[PDB]
């Protein structure tokens, strides 16, 4: 059901983004290349709330879910409130391997 999405290695360095779905780089306006190998916080800008990413920082240190609701921005400088939700993803050793990220842009833009 989830068109927007990212997963990220957590055992790499900073958490980096190794795939990015089509619409997830529909909503964010950027290039596969662009992006690939980055952590995710690019997304957040002047108006994002650093208590909400505190909140994020959290629950990743505790390899928990978690959704939040947060200001994000387009690469061409555009806001949208992303209602994000984070989930861990364990390998069969019960080891933590990847996050999956879901983006939703909650902001009507008519
Ligand atoms: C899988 C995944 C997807 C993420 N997607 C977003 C996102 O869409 N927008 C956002 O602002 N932060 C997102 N983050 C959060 C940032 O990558 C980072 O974890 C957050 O800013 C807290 O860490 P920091 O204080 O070091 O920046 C995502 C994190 C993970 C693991």
């Amino acid at each position: 059901i989830e068109k927007n999405f990212v997963i990220t290695d957590p055992r790499l360095p900073d958490n980096p983004i190794i795939f990015a779905s089509d619409g997830f780089l529909e909503l964010t306006e950027y290039s596969r290349e662009e992006i690939l190998g980055r952590n995710a916080r690019f997304l957040q800008g002047p108006e994002t709330d650093q208590a909400t990413v505190q909140k994020i920082r959290d629950a990743i240190r505790d390899q928990r879910e978690t959704t939040v609701q947060l200001i994000n921005y387009t690469k061409s400088g555009k806001k949208f409130w992303n209602l994000l939700h984070l989930q861990p993803v364990r390998d069969q050793k019960g080891e933590l391997q990847y996050f999956i990220g879901v983006q939703l842009d909650g902001s009507d833009h008519v």
